């Protein structure tokens, strides 16, 4: 089990972002409600209307396997985060099932040294953005189509940015926290750009 920086790190993090349930605030992503056509919306709200008419189950929170890379004056890292749920389409009323749909996505998370004016060094997050073109849906009776496609297109415009400003606050969450000892080795070789992530 015991290993170099890099191994450190990456089981570090992946333990941490679930311990901070990661997974149920992938499982509660208020993707339906940060959402002519358009006055349909007004209508449903006026009238004593079941709502919505469509709701948005998300099951299925998964995290997978954490990927690194060091830069190449070794000084910076990219931790890429890879998670994906399952998106259950619904309409009350008919009451019955519409879509079911697998996403995929990316986070990549930046992480460097930084020295202040005092030479001390701080572990920083950088950038922190879903990781563009990593979107990815896929659809697990009636004619359906109508939905998958301004529903992926919808996803396609919401979800990245959503899932961004949910998953980038709990990892800066999780640099902060972790082992003193691993930080302080880490910020001491990023720092010195000495080279530990292998590949």
């Amino acid at each position: 089990s015991p290993t170099g920086l890099a191994g450190s790190l990456t089981n570090a993090l992946s333990n941490a972002l679930l311990a901070e349930d990661l997974l149920d605030t992938l499982e509660n992503l208020p993707l339906l409600d940060i959402l002519l056509g358009g006055l349909l919306g007004k209508v449903t709200s006026v009238i004593p209307g079941l709502n919505n008419i469509i709701d948005i189950k998300v099951t299925d929170p998964q995290l997978l396997e954490l990927g690194l890379v060091q830069s190449p004056d070794g000084h910076r890292l990219y931790v890429t985060i890879p998670l994906g749920i399952k998106l259950q389409v619904n309409t009350p009323l008919v009451g019955a099932s519409l879509l079911r749909l697998a996403v995929k996505l990316d986070i990549t998370a930046e992480i460097l040294a930084v020295r202040d004016k005092q030479e001390r060094i701080h572990l920083v997050l950088g950038d922190c953005t879903h990781s563009p073109g990593s979107l990815q849906i896929s659809l697990l009776p009636l004619p359906i189509q109508g939905l998958l496609d301004s529903l992926t297109g919808i996803l396609n415009k919401v979800l990245p940015e959503l899932v961004q400003g949910n998953v980038c606050p709990l990892v800066n969450e999780v640099l902060r926290g972790l082992d003193i000892t691993l930080v302080h080795d880490i910020v001491n070789m990023l720092i010195h750009g000495l080279q530990f992530v292998i590949k």
